[PDB]
């Protein structure tokens, strides 16, 4: 049975909602496993800035935070119980994303574009990296 | 619901991963596949003096034979024959798929990431061109 | 005299000083005036978790200090105090850098490729938005 | 140092912002320029029993033929004989220039973003793939 990736961005309603038909449709072919992914980004930007559990709330407590939203998002999917599973990390989303899924390992990342947004933007900036490192199949949805 | 499906016929020996996504992917809708392939048009060879009807074939007997080679290709997907389609264009590659794509309009565009290579994971020069441009769902098969 | 946009990551050190060189080269030709723009991002998955002039520092101090290490940055190129001026805003950097390219209007913007990593990269986030989607020269500096 | 400016003989009419960037870059060092132009081989071509030396002509009358035009464009660059050398291949043209980047090698290649058009502000596949891939700093002229 496959692995499918879902990387979510807890910020974002309608990417979510666009996934949700794809992911749903994915996982009844081969009863895939789905694996969703949720990254607390770190700037370095903010850390030359001085803002680090100090000016910024503990890691444990932001991935607690993060866990717990994505599993409120993980609801709104149709898929078995058994079949599931919510990781939080922390760092560069992408990064994140393509280690997870190196480490599954995935057999397909199904990942939103971009944000819908009024700029003519093509793929957001984790998307397009996505898309051109992942080892498995890509699925970028509109 | 409409599946557009880009053929280079230069790459007849498909990933039985290919024909599976696109196999998979039209039986969760009753969907129709469109398969399309576009005989390159070079202006850099029309700058050496290479014209079609001259020292190139007529482009019509060009698009006979690349439509003969397709439907052979087409026949290699387990589909009914009445949700599928054979296309052929000429021109840009990249332009004429994203053409197709809103034209028709495609809920989705199956495409190979790059022909088999142990060089890259990367994405080809039609496969980046698509997955950025297309305003629908892209499927990047590796 | 042509106008230069110089967008600078205050955590950066090596891009930094692989830009510096061409800036120069550049100001010399022209004797352009060069713009530095320095981008404090501003995350939704942060706003998301919480995190807001609260559990985040002042948007103003965040400014005058990201400004204030722009200055200190400023200081290790060889240009004409006359020519040069500095920037800060907050947002996407992409974003913000592409409005000021709009704004100055730039005639060429200098942005170094991506961090020097061991991942196997090939543009960062916001260099790639800048190439794309600029619409004036772009020096991209390795 | 060495620049490496590939043309595509079909752009005959450059623009004076390309020539303008190739000869200033040059003057600021006492750069070597090597200008390439590559003879686009198409697998499309070979699967539709389009051969050089049958239904194509000789490679090397093409070779001659592109060098001549080749050798014409690089006239329009005001640059002295001793610090201009001109190389044609045959092949992917991307994957050709890359490897002369790599070859020679290449501190900068200088490359214009599209031919002149009102659709788009946005790379060209060779562009796009030259920008993501040179070990180099790469001009994207506009
Ligand atoms: N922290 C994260 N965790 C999981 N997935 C993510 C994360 N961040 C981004 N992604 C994925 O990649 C997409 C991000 O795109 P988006 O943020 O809209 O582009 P952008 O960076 O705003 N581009 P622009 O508007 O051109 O400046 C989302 O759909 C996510 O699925
Ligand atoms: N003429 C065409 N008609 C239809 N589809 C095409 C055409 N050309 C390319 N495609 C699609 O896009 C993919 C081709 O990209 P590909 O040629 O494999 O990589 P590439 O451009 O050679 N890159 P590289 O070899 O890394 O330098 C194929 O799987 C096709 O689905
Ligand atoms: N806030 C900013 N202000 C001005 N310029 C910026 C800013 N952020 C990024 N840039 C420019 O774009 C580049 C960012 O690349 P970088 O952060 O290394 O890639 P990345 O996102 O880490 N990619 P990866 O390692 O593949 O996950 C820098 O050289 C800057 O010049
Ligand atoms: N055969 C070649 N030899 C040398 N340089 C080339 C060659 N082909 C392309 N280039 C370079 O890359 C640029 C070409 O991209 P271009 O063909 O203008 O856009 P495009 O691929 O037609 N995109 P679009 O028209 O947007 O769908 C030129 O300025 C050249 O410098
Ligand atoms: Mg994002
Ligand atoms: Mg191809
Ligand atoms: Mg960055
Ligand atoms: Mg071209």
């Amino acid at each position: 049975n496959r692995t499918i990736l879902v990387p979510i961005d807890i910020s974002d309603s309608e990417l979510t909602q666009r996934v949700i038909s794809h992911v749903e449709a994915e996982a009844k072919i081969d009863d895939a496993k789905v694996h969703f992914l949720t990254v607390i980004p770190s700037l370095p930007y903010y850390a030359s800035l001085g803002l680090a559990s100090a000016e910024l709330p503990a890691m444990d407590d932001l991935k607690a935070e993060a866990k717990s939203q994505l599993e409120a998002i993980i609801k709104k999917f149709n898929l078995p119980a058994d079949r599931v599973q919510a990781h939080v990390a922390e760092g560069s989303p992408k990064d994140k994303i393509l280690e997870m899924a190196k480490k599954l390992p995935a057999d397909m990342v199904i990942i939103a574009s971009h944000r819908p947004d009024i700029t003519t933007y093509l793929l957001g900036s984790n998307a397009a990296a996505v898309v051109d490192h992942a080892e498995c199949s890509v699925l970028v949805v509109r």
